């Protein structure tokens, strides 16, 4: 009683040693009776001399390069089959062959051309002994037979023949007319691989048993190199039965090597192939729904990614807590993720960034600022001896420039900048330099959450010749700050009088939505410039919740909806980076250059990156997709480039587009 | 082997003083038979590159493994929120010694104090109080229109309130970054910008404050001085913890108006020979003698990192002597399951309520966790050679004129 059977359950890539190595390894094992297989090596040993039965079926996953499989029989080639179609979802190299082995005799699967980048799930490894030999039955008998060589048929329509003979218990099989002869009644079991190259012609296959079809297999569909026709059937035989393969279509043409026809007496008578990582903040709620909604959408467009659902994972930790942040992002990684996308503040990117440099995975950062406060550049670090694994989705900041650009516009020499206490004034530190190297009048004030109690801190601690100073400059002031903040302090400012009709105020930051922009208005009694980041939307709403064949959900795309109305830009681009990942996922499987993911380990110095993960950053790196915010795409830097500002004013006595910004034509209008 | 008593440290590449001074100090401790009197201190060291989180929090985290008391880190804000964090989960005790960038001006870290959880990181170094005690002194000076000039490593976060407060008073002060390389940016100054601009120019500079690096500060004094953009009536100021004495004595031979120099100073004993002993403990004559190349050459980190040493030596001395030892554990950071020190806590207490005499005077901590003591000086001259103007501390304030 001997049998093993061995699967691949995993979608991983191998491991360095099977690429080294070239033995596939098959990591569970669902049969081992006498322990004859070792799972470690993935290797059978014979426990005694007699007839072994080996079948294999080993799955190339979104592969382009073709492979050969051969089982090995101590380190030589019994059989081979091969898998080496160009453009196919998954192709399998299967072939099967009883062989008579000593005992000690290593039985095992090589991997003697092409690799497994695209992993081999569902790959198959088993054999049983038929029966022992020198322990005397008749109940013994199995034949195999195999094409060893490219020679062309002999006259050939006709009876496929095979000139080597590895095994012939009971001398059953004519080798010469390749059929065998049923020596007593019994159920009998067969297997055949016919291998037809490519001769521009489709062939069938069938078992015959005394000129009658049994069951057929066809091939030569396709321009795949090796193909081959496979079926296998147990039937019951009487004495003197015949059983054969004909051809009953086709020709074989380029020879029918590495075909394989075999048969015995039995008795007388989860894990995906798309995962994806991601870290939110605590704070970041919304991203999560629409990250949510955007793997949604995308699984429900026939168009991308076909055949392959969408799957991810999920963790929410304090963004204040960079360890949390790495700590998790590591258990997705020992999941097993092809890219970790993170919505988070600047406290915690760096160890983010730094972690998947290197784990070599690629890492999409969507920045999120404090309390809607305008962003600063976190200033990450990028690697320059090191290669770079950090994708920064969001724009570059740019508020300083823009601001300067519209202050100059005004002519403005004296004014006072005012920011909210999350904002970080490195930000405008460019903006300081220049404003004092044109010899203007800046002043700083850092705006207390609660303005109640600072302005009327303000008039009781300050004297009248101070407020009068104070008032003067407050004719112009620039507002860096989240627009609820801002709101508060737009009325408490008007409503104690320390601005007046002739004030001109500006304020700046890319997050400040339509329901904001329309209450600050509301809110202030001078001139007031409103300066946000704009996502470029098509006319005709029906066309706004759509990107070609993909559709968005409307709770997103909807401007009459509260959700969109309320969503932050975080959120955005977090759709984007969904649907810009799923389009890179997508070319590399229609390309057939897949390399799957790997399981990682972080804290083991030891420890080594995915070896997928340069080309899957230079695919992502290289992609462009058209969403919510307009185009989303990298440079060369790694960076997304696009950015659009609007201005909007109003002089009181209704709001306007008074011009547009961005960073390449610069200004435009007035 | 394994010893009782057993320390981790991270320093960043750029610490190799750190780390010659670390050694020296366990060194000292070793030989000194009224410490530890029968136990050895054991330590491992890793370098990592400080603008490299996940390597420190890494090598961090091989170190619990190997098992320590408390961790030593002497690197920059990048990495000290990974590291705090981590100590935090792990309940490692550890101590924080602020580095700045090229000897830049400290700014502080803004690492989240833990509310609802339990803080294991204590800041070493004092307090960042640059912002005080400019603003105290150019209260004194009446200053009413000046330059802030800083180099292209400092955190403007660090002056926030103090541009705050000049605002509020109605100062005129002028901000700018000064790059590294001096000799391109004044040069291109005089060919971009018009007559009537560096007429503008020489009238602001009369009255400037840096906040810089002093190997900055010296080009920057020097090119001024040569293309004659300041005059005897000038008068700057600079402000930095970390100015030795070779760079005072440079800085006032460059300079050509009044200069201010304000820096962090030490509380350190008179008598020479008794500088290198704190009791009956001694101190590598390296560090303590004063006319030593290492002693003028340390930066502000070494000599905390001595007292570091110092004073976790004397926390785990008294927790051996009251008999209340707690043993290290071998702790393993990525396992969501992996637990904390249990000894964690006791050891923390231990060491936060210790004190101890060192070569930067008195090194405690307070209730919050953070080092108070901290020293100003105040030295000038007007030029026709430096003396002491006065002194700063957080609760005295100022002393002198
Ligand atoms: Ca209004
Ligand atoms: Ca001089």
């Amino acid at each position: 009683k001997v049998a093993f059977s061995a699967i691949r359950s995993t979608n991983h890539e191998p491991s360095e040693m099977s690429n080294r190595t070239m033995i596939i390894y098959f990591d569970q094992v669902l049969v081992n009776i006498g322990n004859n297989f070792d799972s470690e090596r993935s290797t059978f040993i014979a426990p005694r001399k007699g007839i072994y039965s080996f079948n294999f079926h080993v799955v190339k996953v979104y592969n382009r390069q073709t492979i050969q499989v051969s089982l090995m029989l101590n380190g030589w080639p019994v059989i081979s089959a091969f898998a080496g179609d160009q453009d196919v979802t998954r192709e399998a190299a299967s072939n099967g062959v009883l062989i008579q082995m000593e005992k000690g005799d290593r039985a095992y699967l090589k991997l003697e051309r092409g690799n497994l980048m695209g992993g081999w799930k569902y790959s198959t490894f088993s054999g049983f002994l038929v029966f022992p030999l020198g322990s005397s039955g008749s109940a013994k008998v199995a034949f195999s037979a195999i094409r060893s060589t490219n020679h062309e048929p002999s006259e050939m329509t006709m009876i496929i023949y095979f000139d080597q003979v590895l095994v012939n218990i009971g001398n059953n099989f004519d080798s010469e007319r390749s059929t065998f002869i049923a020596p007593r009644k019994g159920i009998y079991s067969f297997n055949f691989h016919v291998v037809k190259v490519y001769n521009r012609q489709t062939i069938q296959v069938s078992l015959m048993l005394n000129g009658w079809p049994v069951i057929s297999a066809f091939a030569g569909d396709q321009d795949v190199t090796r193909e081959a026709a496979s079926n296998g059937v147990l039937i019951q035989m009487e004495k003197g039965d015949r059983a054969y393969l004909k051809l009953e279509r086709g020709n074989l043409m380029g020879g029918w090597k590495y075909s394989t026809f075999s048969g015995f007496l039995v008795f007388p008578l989860s894990d995906s192939i798309i995962h994806i990582g991601a870290i939110f903040d605590e704070s970041a709620k919304k991203d999560d729904e629409v990250f949510r909604t955007a793997v949604g959408d995308l699984n429900q467009n026939e168009e991308i990614l076909q055949t392959e659902k969408i799957t991810f994972s999920v963790t929410f930790v304090d963004g204040n807590n960079p360890f949390q942040a790495v700590q998790e992002a590591c258990e997705l990684m020992n999941q097993g993720i092809l890219a970790l996308v993170s919505s988070i503040g600047c406290t915690s990117a760096g160890s983010l960034q730094s972690l998947a440099d290197a784990m070599h995975i690629p890492h999409l950062f969507i920045q999120r600022s404090t309390a809607g406060t305008p962003r600063s550049g976190c200033g990450l670090t990028r690697s320059n001896r090191n290669d770079d694994y950090t994708l920064s989705v969001r724009p570059p900041v740019y508020l300083h420039d823009v601001i300067l650009r519209v202050v100059t516009e005004y002519a403005w020499q004296k004014f006072i900048i005012f920011y909210d206490s999350e904002y970080d004034i490195r930000g405008i530190q460019e903006f300081l330099d220049k404003v004092s190297q044109q010899g203007m009048d800046v002043a700083l004030q850092k705006v207390e959450n609660n303005i109640n109690k600072m302005i009327t801190t303000l008039f009781d601690t300050m004297r009248i010749e101070e407020l009068n100073r104070y008032r003067d400059t407050l004719r112009r002031a620039i507002l860096v700050m989240n627009p609820a903040t801002a709101k508060s302090f737009i009325t408490e400012v008007v409503e104690t009088n320390l601005v007046a009709f002739d004030c001109h105020w500006i304020i700046i930051n890319e997050e400040i939505n339509d329901v904001d922009v329309q209450e600050l208005v509301r809110r202030s009694i001078g001139r007031l410039t409103i300066i946000r980041q704009t996502f470029p939307v098509p006319q005709n709403i029906s066309q706004r919740c759509f990107r070609g064949n993909h559709r968005i959900s409307s709770t997103l795309c909807d401007p009459k909806d509260p959700f969109a109305q309320n969503m932050e830009i975080s959120n955005l681009y977090i759709y984007d980076t969904v649907l810009l990942l799923a389009n890179a996922f997508h070319k590399k499987l229609e390309d057939r250059k897949w390399h799957s993911m790997a399981s990682l380990s972080c804290i083991r110095k030891n420890s080594k990156p995915w070896q997928g993960g340069r080309s899957m950053l230079e695919t992502i790196k290289k992609g462009g997709v058209s969403g919510l915010t307009g185009e989303l795409e990298f440079g060369e830097n790694g960076g997304n480039p696009n950015v659009h500002f609007e201005i909007l004013g109003t002089n009181y006595g209704g709001v306007r587009k008074l011009g547009c910004w961005n960073p390449v034509t610069g200004l435009n209008g007035s």
